[PDB]
């Protein structure tokens, strides 16, 4: 198990526009494109993104290579943050990948939110991070993937992929 496998599990990969659980328009493996409710507004962005006329559609290949920017993207942006690199830092192989997960879903921002958990992960008291993570919208909204996560945090092993 790797971050790309985890992922392509939470995400799943679909090669036509389609919508997250927000309602917003997606396609491949959790690439999101607009906010926007406009079809032509996603459209349009997926153009921009892929750098041919798609018309909504994409090859794997296509799919394949945005999973790749967007979890490079994802890794720097730790990197880069003043608030998520101490941690990063701090944690094992597995539980790293844990936090790689909520970046690429949440956005750099939103996890550096998490400041009462990011500091239990920092100080390994597992199980109280753990606790603390599941009081979130994040959980309420889509409580199976969260819980994969959490338990991936709280164990340190993959468990809740196999
Ligand atoms: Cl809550
Ligand atoms: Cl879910």
């Amino acid at each position: 198990m790797n971050i790309f496998e985890m992922l392509r599990i939470d995400e799943g990969l679909r090669l036509k526009i389609y919508k997250d659980t927000e309602g917003y328009y997606t396609i491949g493996i959790g690439h999101l494109l607009t906010k926007s409710p406009s079809l032509n507004a996603a459209k349009s962005e997926l153009d921009k993104a892929i750098g041919r006329n798609c018309n909504g559609v994409i090859t794997k290949d296509e799919a394949e290579k945005l999973f790749n920017q967007d979890v490079d993207a994802a890794v720097r942006g730790i990197l880069r943050n003043a608030k998520l690199k101490p941690v990063y830092d701090s944690l094992d192989a597995v539980r790293r990948c844990a936090l790689i997960n909520m970046v690429f879903q949440m956005g750099e921002t939103g996890v550096a939110g998490f400041t009462n958990s990011l500091r239990m992960l920092q100080q390994k008291r597992w199980d109280e991070a753990a606790s603390n993570l599941a009081k979130s919208r994040w959980y309420n909204q889509t409580p199976n993937r969260a819980k994969r996560v959490i338990t991936t945090f709280r164990t340190g092993t993959w468990d809740a992929y196999k």
